[PDB]
């Protein structure tokens, strides 16, 4: 994709911190950038749209290459169009924004400068942030996560990609998404079928560390492995993931090794009025421990609320013990829940180690779920028809009829999430309390 010049692209500032082992932290002046899929995409010769609604202009985009040559991503009005505001240490994403047209959700990335994403290698480190999820009902997901996108957005080896990180280009994840307009320096118009989205012929695959997927009801922490940790391009249904007729037939792990406290048997721990009380802000700490060879072997979670350090809840499911993500936990959980262990298949902890070594980009998003209504995260039963008596079926308190986008984009139009006070450093460097 080309660089559009009709609207200035100014990345809202967002400060985040790097800490020493003793808890002394210094500030980094980062910026946030909106993902390319949300942008106006128009001809390089003026204001004519290359893409409108859920279809392409086939004169401008008769094929993937020509489309990338002809079409330019332009600047974004962050607050006015997309409901994205960044102030000091805080980033707020609004669910619905009624600008000139209705916008639903957003996906953003942390930048180190105006043409490069910040990358992270969190081995032997922790990532910590504050979050307010009180405004997120059933069916919403304020996600903060990491994927090994190219730091420059792909420009160095993609001749038809000039827009790059500056315009939020280069997304991939463990679902191998086919709804992306640009993948690996080409448009995705060939094979495009409308569902503001459709599915193109290609998907964009990589490993994915879901540090935080949550609303006020339920939260999940989920690493996803991949055969190749950085971006690869896939072919239609062979992509696997959510947009395929054969979910597990691809090169990534679309399920991950998840820890959702509620799914792991503790329904008293996370939620409204609960131990981690989602009616108020709280701190989320995620630690990436290694074995003696420096390979990831454990992900731990702590919360801080009202100055109290709260260890992650123990899994209470018979056959699945502990309160952290380890090889023993993941093996046990997949066996006991009867879920295909695509996590281990595509390289598990070694895959995630390699993803960190490649360098992870931080993604902050807010979305609703057109495939499964977020029921996998927060439903009394997922699948909806499954028995909550069966281990792994229940994930939250939301009804099986909750989270339908057409419903919640109305009833929860005022929803929002605020991420703040991002801190990174050695183990136990970023938090304290009683
Ligand atoms: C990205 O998606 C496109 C489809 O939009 C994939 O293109 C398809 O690629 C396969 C393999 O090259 C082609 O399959 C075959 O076609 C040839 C004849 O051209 C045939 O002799 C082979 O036996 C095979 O059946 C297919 O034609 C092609 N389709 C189109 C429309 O181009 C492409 O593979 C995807 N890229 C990646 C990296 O997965
Ligand atoms: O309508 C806003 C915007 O939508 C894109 S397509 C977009 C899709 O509508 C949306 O449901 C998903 S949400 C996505 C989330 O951002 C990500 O964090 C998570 O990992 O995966 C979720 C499901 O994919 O994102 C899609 C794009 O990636 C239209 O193209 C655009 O024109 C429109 O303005
Ligand atoms: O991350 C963006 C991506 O999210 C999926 S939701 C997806 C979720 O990431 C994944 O962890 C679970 S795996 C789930 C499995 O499907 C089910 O069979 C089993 O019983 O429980 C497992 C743990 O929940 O699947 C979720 C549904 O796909 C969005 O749908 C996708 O659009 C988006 O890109
Ligand atoms: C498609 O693009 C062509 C070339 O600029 C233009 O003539 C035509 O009006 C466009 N149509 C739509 C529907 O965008
Ligand atoms: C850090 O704090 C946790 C929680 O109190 C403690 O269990 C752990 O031993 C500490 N880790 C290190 C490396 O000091
Ligand atoms: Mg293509």
């Amino acid at each position: 994709q080309q660089i559009g010049t009709l609207t200035t692209e100014t990345h809202p500032p967002l400060t985040w911190q790097t800490c020493t082992s003793g808890g002394s932290c210094t500030t980094n002046n980062g910026k946030v950038v909106l993902d390319a899929n949300w942008r106006w995409l128009h001809s390089t010769s003026g204001s004519t749209n290359c893409y409108t609604g859920n279809t392409w202009n086939t004169t401008l985009c008769p094929d993937d290459t020509t489309c990338a040559q002809n079409c330019a991503l332009d600047g974004a009005d962050y607050e006015g169009t997309y409901g994205i505001t960044a102030s000091g240490n805080s980033l707020r994403l609004n669910f619905v924004t009624n600008g000139s047209q209705k916008n639903v959700g957003s996906r953003t990335y942390l930048m180190k400068d105006d043409t490069h994403y910040q990358t992270f290698n969190l081995l032997n480190q922790e990532f910590t942030f504050d979050v307010d999820v009180s405004g997120l009902p059933c069916g919403l997901n304020g996600a903060l996560y990491m994927v090994p996108m190219a730091a420059d957005g792909g420009v160095s080896n993609e001749p038809n990609n000039k827009a790059g990180a500056q315009y939020g280009v280069g997304y991939c994840d463990s679902q191998c998404p086919r709804d992306l307009k640009f993948i690996a320096g080409s448009a995705n118009v060939q094979g495009w079928e409308p569902a503001n989205s459709g599915l193109g012929g290609n998907g964009s695959c990589c490993a994915e560390l879901d540090i935080w997927e949550a609303n006020s009801i339920s939260a999940a922490l989920t690493p996803h492995s991949a055969d190749t940790v950085t971006q690869t391009v896939c072919n239609g249904d062979d992509c696997g993931g959510t947009y395929s007729n054969d979910r597990y037939s691809g090169t990534t792990d679309p399920d991950g090794c998840d820890f959702n406290s509620y799914r792991q048997g503790d329904t008293s721990f996370y939620g409204p009025g609960k131990t981690v009380d989602t009616n108020s802000k709280f701190t989320v700490v995620t630690q990436f421990l290694t074995d003696s060879s420096g390979n990831l072997n454990e992900i731990k979670r702590f919360y801080v609320q009202n100055g109290v350090v709260i260890p992650n809840s123990q899994s209470t499911i018979a056959g699945i013990s502990g309160n952290s993500i380890t090889q023993d936990y993941c093996t046990a959980q997949k066996q006991v829940f009867g879920d295909t262990n695509t996590w281990e298949d595509h390289g598990g902890f070694q895959s995630m180690t390699n993803a960190f070594k490649a360098g992870m980009v931080l993604v902050m998003s807010l979305w609703d779920d057109y495939y499964a209504d977020m029921l996998w995260l927060d439903s009394v039963a997922y699948p909806t028809d499954a028995d909550p008596s069966t281990p792994g079926v229940a994930r939250g308190t939301c009804s099986t009829t909750s989270g339908v986008p057409s419903d919640i984009e109305s009833s929860a139009a005022s929803a929002y999430v605020i991420y703040s006070n991002i801190k990174v450093g050695p183990i136990n460097s970023t938090f304290s309390g009683t």
